């Protein structure tokens, strides 16, 4: 017990020690959470006497579960058989292992991923004769997901959902028939596992008396349902979490399961952990204002025994080409007094922003790496576009052929390619003129032909279409006709509108390039450029990343850029997403530790053209005191 408690603070202490009971422990950013619950499974074990059997510890990522095991290892060693700690994921799948038959699934049953269910649509789609251009696999796979995160199975029998209703009956039934569980598959499976069999539920919560949930702010309905279910009246429940910190609504999470937890235990007490070892208290004076703001929350006040810190730096870029100079060279006076690359964040709402960064990056050769996506140009929608301009650019060019050809999904089929790309290999031919002859000698199936004079038509179309456009204009066109914005468009939703918000970032990327030997030329070869990205070299690098991607994270600089209304708030919230980009500015100020700085322009290029926003109003929402404007003197 001495050395349990010998690290901790008052409240991380009432957490640790506390009695048996169900207790949400609401742990402020930089509060020293995993430590509490790696304490705490520790005291249960050593001062309670709970067999390692008796305690399951759910975390919200694999890597939070190897560094669970890792550390209460280091305490009570790495020998803890019985003891479950993993992701909602991995516990399901191991409970459905444990018990396969009783929830009609074969002995070695398999987990698909996304990657293996886009390839098993793949092959439905063609073994059902379903046009695959009309009905692409990518979208089907969108609309069965679309519907297990609801809950939903496939049910009856003019319809466009009616067809993808059959292709989600076909899906389920092929899985059922082989033993193949998605994602989605696997939390539902549990759950009705215990619904279904009160033999098996009984033995798990009998032996199951301990249970520890993470990041509990972010759990989503089933998940809530299956720790409630497995909980009964019986085990005590540790939540650990911040509703102030609930920013994954889009992917499911309910900010509302905190306060839900409190109303469905009745042991429930809330301990808070306000202590903060991460930021200076001018930072967290600020937070703590900022948040106020919201309404649907159970409050807290961080603080810290750590420096008074400096102001947080307030510019007004006249753009967005003035705000990355101005970030880069903030970062040059600290790198010049003697910080790490790596030690400075640069945080954006939305993921398109990222480019004049980088451009302003490589301008002044400041290394940079993208924190939990990829650099503009290797952005899925990005190759996708710029094949196509390649294309245009020169037919000539095979790997860009290969891009696109079925992209987006044409129902040009793989033995057609291997067709293809046998006779350029065998004729010294490239794909194109391999095409072109194939075509001219009736070699091809009259289904696989019609599909590839059909793509070779829009490329030769495109490339006369826009032969006398600006770059940008073609590049637009391109974007258009190709069906680009119609393949993300089609499957409504956050995730698509960012492919579509990079796409309209080519569009600006390209006019502001627009230096020549011809434009398009050119700027293909820039885009090549920026070889580049993703050096298998480390260097000390600047980390660039999405606020959503910063979650945990901790910086001793943070640049939070395009605080701008529209911007950050987001537009695509026109109140009710307004409390979650608030909690999303809030993580972002919660990652600095030593200096955090908010710029933003007074207009942005996007889509192209130059659009006013006024300053976001989280800007204001920070209290006078902790924050210093940078200007001209």
């Amino acid at each position: 017990v001495s050395y349990l408690l010998d690290s901790l603070n008052d409240k991380q202490r009432e957490a640790v020690a506390a009695p048996r009971s169900n207790l949400l422990v609401l742990a402020g950013a930089g509060s020293g959470k995993t430590r509490v619950l790696v304490h705490r499974i520790a005291w249960l074990m050593s001062v309670e006497n709970c067999s390692p059997y008796s305690i399951m510890a759910v975390t919200f990522t694999n890597k939070a579960a190897a560094e669970m095991r890792h550390r209460i290892g280091q305490l009570m060693g790495t020998s803890q058989g019985g003891m479950w700690v993993g992701t909602f994921h991995g516990l399901a799948h191991r409970l459905l292992r444990a018990h396969h038959m009783d929830a009609n699934l074969p002995q070695d049953f398999q987990i698909l991923d996304s990657e293996d269910q886009l390839r098993l649509l793949k092959r439905l789609i063609k073994a059902m004769n379903l046009d695959e251009k009309q009905w692409p696999p990518r979208q089907a796979m969108w609309y069965i997901n679309s519907q297990k995160d609801e809950g939903l199975r496939p049910h009856h029998i003019n319809p466009v959902e009616q067809t993808w209703q059959k292709v989600y009956q076909a899906y389920q039934e092929a899985c059922d028939r082989a033993g193949l569980v998605d994602f989605a598959e696997l939390l539902l499976r549990a759950h009705e596992l215990w619904l279904n069999k009160p033999h098996i539920l009984q033995h798990y919560r009998e032996r199951f008396t301990n249970i520890l949930v993470d990041e509990f702010q972010d759990t989503n309905n089933i998940q809530y349902a299956w720790i409630r279910l497995l909980a009964g009246d019986t085990g005590k429940v540790m939540i650990v979490g911040d509703d102030d910190q609930s920013i994954y609504g889009w992917r499911g999470a309910q900010v509302e399961n905190i306060q839900r937890f409190l109303n469905d235990f009745p042991g429930a007490e809330t301990i808070r952990l306000e202590q903060n070892y991460r930021s200076t208290s001018n930072i967290l004076s600020a937070a703590n204002a900022l948040i106020e703001n919201n309404n649907g929350r159970l409050g807290k006040k961080l603080w810290t025994d750590g420096a008074d810190g400096e102001p947080i730096s307030l510019y007004c870029a006249f753009n967005e080409l003035d705000e990355a100079r101005f970030v880069v060279n903030r970062i040059k006076t600290w790198q010049d007094n003697g910080g790490a690359l790596a030690e400075c964040a640069i945080l954006y709402r939305s993921n398109a922003q990222s480019r004049v960064l980088e451009e302003a990056l490589l301008q002044a050769s400041m290394p940079y790496r993208i924190y939990g996506g990829m650099r503009f140009f290797e952005r899925q929608e990005i190759k996708d576009a710029l094949s196509y301009l390649r294309l245009i650019a020169n037919r000539n060019d095979d790997a860009a052929f290969e891009r696109v050809v079925n992209t987006p999904t044409r129902g040009i089929g793989d033995r057609t390619l291997d067709v293809v790309r046998q006779t350029s290999r065998d004729r010294q031919l490239t794909l194109w003129q391999a095409c072109r002859e194939l075509l001219q000698e009736k070699a091809l199936a009259g289904r696989a032909a019609s599909a590839l004079q059909r793509f070779m038509e829009l490329i030769d179309a495109l490339a006369q279409e826009t032969a006398d456009m600006p770059l940008h204009v073609q590049t637009d066109r391109v974007i258009k006709d190709s069906g680009l914005r119609t393949m993300y468009e089609q499957e409504k939703g956050e995730k698509g509108q960012t492919r579509i918000e990079n796409l309209e970032e080519l569009v600006t990327a390209t006019r502001q390039f627009s230096e020549d030997l011809m434009p398009l030329q050119a700027f293909l070869s820039h885009a090549a450029l920026e070889g580049e990205g993703q050096a298998d070299t480390w260097q000390d690098a600047v980390q660039l990343m999405t606020l959503h991607s910063a979650k945990g994270l901790e910086f001793p600089q943070v640049f939070i850029v395009g605080m701008e209304e529209g911007m950050f708030p987001s537009q695509m919230s026109l109140g009710g997403r307004l409390e979650e980009e608030r909690r999303l500015a809030y993580v972002g100020v919660t990652r600095a530790m030593q200096k955090l700085t908010l710029t933003y322009a007074e207009t942005r290029r996007l889509y192209g053209k130059e659009v006013y926003h006024r300053p976001s109003r989280f800007i204001g929402e920070l209290p006078e005191e902790c924050v210093e404007e940078v200007r001209l003197r």
